[PDB]
């Protein structure tokens, strides 16, 4: 026993390495530290070759691994499973057999936001999806497409919009949505940064709140938004909450229990806001 | 020899734990990893008691320490020096004897921005300082006050403005500056987040660029600003640049050389922008 845990995250795409991410790391460390375990941090070189991970796995400098930014086909989880090294995956990849994972129901989150706008009378619901190959994105995407599919709605051209997950990302997304022959009457963004962007553009044009275009944003507006509007959110869960949930599973894993049973899936909820309204 | 390095950073104030910070960590890790050394990460519990640091120092799980977010009187550097443990300080605290530190010249950065605005004909230069007890802040503050002192200018009431280092921080700072009986003709912010705030408020009122109020921001605008204006910056240096500079010093320190000589101070420069103009 070494009593060290490694957390592996890729340096690229930089944008996804944000303050909320650093916060989760922060609490991974504290909570493992509460339970007497050290946190080895391994950022992956721009390249995604994961040499230091392998080094760690071969050299056994570490008891188990925490894997951030899961992809649907993720080569480093594949490597781990293959090598029968203990790991907890923060996300869900496709793998030939069971594995230890922790994730939120993204599919359900996006669905919730569709179900809500439908119930309010909207049919032209657009969706702004982050342009990254991380599992959570496909899943939020899948939510929106499938839910729209059910209740028989062919989503119109340009309504599914891919954006670099940034305020400028959302702003331009919004600009494109507003420019279509028949613009959407409500928008969903799949992150808070896109949310603030979409929100700012709609604000500039006077189309936010009121009889204007409705908006649902995953995680609401950023803590540092310049808008004084309550944007209806898809609420996940605090970072302190998840950091502790992770340390709890790592200890259980080291206790040597079947991955089959370390599959925790938390459910997002739909919050309150001034921004989801009846279709006019 | 353990071959592990610890990096200690406090969880609070959360705001200072931003994406640029995570980026620096990212490259600390990679660059030490290039040189065969592991990165133990120790976030400090909200509390700033640094128990896990002490634990690490007592238990010797680690060869040396990297200390982030220096304060002018910082108890954990004091602890280290006292215990004759090797450490590199990312910042400059007051200490009874020499120590290994790496810092930028903040005093010089703020001075540069004052010197520049003075040379452009400004006398009513305001300053927006982050409300945190980190050494870099006092130093940027000291820059502005001293430079104004020289060239005989009593800075007017309300011109030195303290703000939570956020876009809403800068926006409100700007609102207060604009509300004074005799508002400033140029503003300096001590971080890019304040910069975007100050910049957005001035934009909303039509006072950005042109014959309007001049602006200099430390580190320019954030990568994700919604403004299409070049704000004159005080340029520091890339994160990849500093991450490598750190690993280089840690190896030198472990090579067992006098801290007296591991005192690297890089100089900020003044960049280009559309935003620093002659006083009209």
């Amino acid at each position: 026993r070494t009593d060290a845990i490694a957390l592996a995250y890729p340096s690229r795409p930089r944008v996804l390495n944000n303050s909320t991410f650093l916060e989760m790391i922060s609490w991974i460390g504290i909570e493992l530290g509460k339970r007497g375990l050290d946190l080895l941090l391994i950022p992956d070189e721009p390249g995604e070759k994961y040499q230091s991970l392998i080094h760690l796995v071969e050299t056994r400098r570490v008891d188990a691994l925490i894997v951030a930014h899961t992809q649907p086909e993720d080569f480093r989880l594949q490597y781990l499973q293959k090598q029968n090294f203990p790991f907890l995956a923060l996300g869900r990849s496709h793998l030939p057999k069971p594995y230890a994972w922790f994730d939120f129901d993204n599919h359900a989150g996006a669905s919730l936001a569709v179900k809500r706008l439908l119930e309010l009378g909207h049919q032209r619901i657009a969706f702004v999806s982050t342009d990254a190959r991380i599992s959570y994105v496909d899943q939020r995407l899948q939510g929106y497409v499938q839910t729209m599919s059910e209740a028989g709605l062919m989503p119109l051209a340009g309504y599914l919009q891919k954006a670099d997950p940034t305020r400028p990302g959302g702003y331009l997304a919004a600009s494109r949505l507003l420019a279509l022959e028949v613009p959407p009457t409500a928008i969903i963004t799949d992150c808070n940064m896109l949310g603030d962007g979409v929100a700012s553009a709609l604000d500039k044009a006077g189309l936010l709140g009121g009889e204007g275009i409705s908006l649902i944003a995953y995680d609401g507006l950023p803590d540092d938004s310049l808008l004084d509007i309550a944007v209806t959110p898809i609420v996940q869960n605090t970072r302190t909450s998840v950091g502790k949930q992770i340390a709890s599973m790592i200890c259980d894993l080291l206790g040597g229990k079947d991955p089959k049973e370390l599959q925790v899936l938390w459910q997002p909820e739909i919050g309150e806001g001034e921004t989801d309204g009846v279709n006019r």
